[PDB]
Parts: structure tokens; C-alpha cells; sequence
């Protein structure tokens, strides 16, 4: 909030509630999946 | 900070900022890397 530090929105940071349905203002966006996944081939 | 409690530096217990060169003071020493590439079949 206090600097401002731009990041990678990343399943790791940002937690998980409910579907998409209830809450309002809700805009459609992409979240990456952590390094592991990617780096699994 | 309050207690005596040593821990093995993990990658999961500390964040990462930027390259090596900015700071003042570092120190070089290894980061035990995540399971996930150490469990590798
Ligand atoms: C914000 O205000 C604008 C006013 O133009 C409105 O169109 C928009 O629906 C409002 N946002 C939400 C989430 O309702
Ligand atoms: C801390 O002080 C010592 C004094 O001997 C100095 O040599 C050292 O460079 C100082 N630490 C840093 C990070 O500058």
C-alpha cells in the first residue's frame, strides 16, 4: 500500500475464497501457477 | 527476534528483492532449494 513495487500476480501471494459469482466489480484476469508446474515438462 | 529457535534457511521462509550487487554487507551462502526439484524421479 505504502511504496509503490509492482510484482507478478502469482498463486502464491494471493489466496483463494469462493467462485465468481457473489462478489462485485470482479474484473477477468490471468493468475500464473507457481515455478514448479512450469518447470515440470 | 525474542527466542532462540536456529532453523535451516529454506526458499519457502524468505523472500527474494533484487541482485546481488545493491546491498551492503551480504554475505555468500547457499539456499536449501524447494522439494519439488530435489523429488525428482
Ligand atoms: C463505477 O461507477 C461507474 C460510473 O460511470 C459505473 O458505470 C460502474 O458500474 C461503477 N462500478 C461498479 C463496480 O458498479
Ligand atoms: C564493519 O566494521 C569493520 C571494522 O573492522 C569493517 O572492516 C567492515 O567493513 C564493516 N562492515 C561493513 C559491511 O562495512
Amino acid at each position: 500500500r505504502n511504496f509503490y513495487e509492482p510484482q507478478i500476480i502469482t498463486t502464491d501471494n494471493t489466496f483463494v475464497s469462493g467462485n465468481c459469482d457473489v462478489v462485485i466489480g470482479i474484473v477477468n484476469n490471468t493468475v500464473y501457477d507457481p515455478l514448479q508446474p512450469e518447470l515440470d515438462s
